[PDB]
């Protein structure tokens, strides 16, 4: 049975939904194969998002795919909220438990403070970027109160990208003027590659200085520019690529097509186009087990015009976020398991640390199960001799 | 000619809908009288304002005034900064230069940090509501930094009205 679902795509994200289109390849059962209604806008104008929303709302898809903006995100989680609709994204995850919205990307914050208090820092920078909420800068400073933290916030977001070379030269230096050696940013890996040039622009990579980078693309990031440039560098990477699942993919990944699948070739891959490639593994097995389960939800566009005042909904589509919120699968970002709210939980966040050799793990953070440094390579028992500073 | 205006109001603050009624009656010229198109909904679902919004758009309404949540100010500033409608809002103002937005509110952290350099503090709390969005909080922090303020800041709106009491 051939399964309308939604196609949102912004623009340039294409890696993503070459992503999509293998799990359009490797998850297509004899069963039932999805139709997507691909869909490649704008994020930002949620008019945008609306007319390609009750678009394929006329359609009467039962599933819709995308990202979201932090603009496009009070849109999404009103519509889908009230149109009965689930949505399933990798984007940063929304503050109100809304209905009908299921999201690939784990918190954070749980794990980022819990990183703090294994460094045990008492004042440091906090630059982010604005754009995917200010949560975990809500995150840090409730904990900055508990915990006396002196936490300096400078926002970035705000500078435009025609002079976003003095702009920098003037914020270090204002850092320096407090003289932050322990600097966490907050960006994404375009934003985030910006300011790492803007720290070896101004060259304050050197040793004594620390950098945390607070997105799950830590291997997305330019690792080997400052690799040797003295500051210590300690991050979060979701994908493990020390994993045989996420190996073997890895070997059908990176021998696609580069000009057929943009971004594909590359040994490395976004987290954002793993968590795109893990939710086809999750809406595959929810229509794995909606027809086992054998609820029919035959619907043409009888759901049509998103402006039927008031809009009634086919309310099949709550036990259809029921047995989404079912789903505990195994993916590239460990076991998926929901809650009631669309949220992921029994998850797994890999602490990253570039070294001398490249990104290396000390551990592990999980949501009751928390941050449990990993060690072995001697597997204890020896003389541990004692360093006597002196 | 008679003028059709957007009627966005808020269900309970229908104080302002009175004021805007005696506005009707003080303002009424005999040129022109406006047209309000008054639909007392909800603020915070977008999908019910866009509903209301698309029906006045239907109507061909020419400047539409209403408030707005920090949830539908995303969506009214993509609609009228597209579909070429001035809004007219007493709202918070938004961060984006956004054309078509008419707004009453005058910016208040000017004023705001001009009065803490009065009364010349170093260290304060600062309880704060997120439902106006957080660039006051933006803005302090930004002088924090700049004026060394060990500003204490803790968000107060996500405590559920159930439990205001112990904490």
């Amino acid at each position: 049975n051939s399964i309308q679902i939604g196609g949102l795509f912004p623009r340039g994200a294409d890696q993503e939904y070459s992503a999509f289109r293998v799990g359009m390849v490797q998850f297509s059962t004899s069963e039932f194969r999805l139709t997507p209604h691909i869909d490649n806008l704008e994020v930002a104008n949620s008019f945008a998002v609306t007319n390609a929303f009750c678009s394929q709302f006329s359609r009467g898809v039962y599933a819709i795919f995308g990202f979201y903006d932090k603009k496009s995100v009070n849109t999404i989680t009103s519509f889908c909220g009230t149109l009965h609709v689930s949505f399933i994204t990798p984007s940063f995850p929304t503050d109100g438990t809304h209905p009908f919205v299921i999201q690939m990307r784990p918190d954070l914050k749980g794990a980022l403070l819990s990183l703090i208090e294994y460094y045990q820092w008492d004042k440091f920078a906090y630059l982010y970027d604005s754009d995917r909420g200010l949560s975990t800068l809500q995150a840090v400073l409730d904990s900055a109160a508990e915990k006396k933290w002196q936490v300096t916030a400078i926002n970035v977001g705000n500078i435009n990208n025609d002079k976003k070379d003095e702009t920098y030269r003037s914020l270090f230096q204002d850092l320096e003027l407090k003289k932050e050696r322990r600097v966490i940013l907050d960006c994404e890996r375009d934003k985030v590659n910006d300011i790492v040039d803007q720290v070896i622009t101004i060259g304050k990579h050197v040793k004594g200085y620390h950098y945390i980078i607070a997105n799950l693309g830590f291997t997305d990031g330019d690792l080997l520019k400052i690799q040797f440039g003295g500051a210590e560098v300690s991050g979060f990477q979701i994908v493990d690529y020390d994993d045989s699942l996420v190996s073997k993919f890895i070997e059908r990944w990176s021998t696609l097509e580069e000009k057929e699948y943009p971004g594909a070739h590359t040994a490395t891959i976004k987290y954002t186009s793993a968590l795109t490639y893990d939710a086809v593994q999750v809406m595959t097995e929810a229509f794995r087990n909606l027809r086992k389960q054998r609820i029919e939800i035959s619907r043409r566009g009888n759901a049509g015009d998103c402006l039927a005042n008031p809009a009634v909904p086919w309310g099949q589509g709550v036990e259809i976020e029921r047995a989404l919120k079912q789903v505990q699968v195994e993916g590239l970002s460990g076991n998926i398991k929901f809650d009631q709210n669309g949220k992921r939980i029994n998850y797994t966040i890999n602490i990253m640390e570039l070294k001398t050799n490249g990104p290396r793990k000390i551990g592990y953070w999980s949501e009751v199960d928390k941050m449990v440094l990993t060690e072995d390579d001697t597997s204890g028992l020896e003389q541990k001799t004692v360093v006597v500073t002196t």
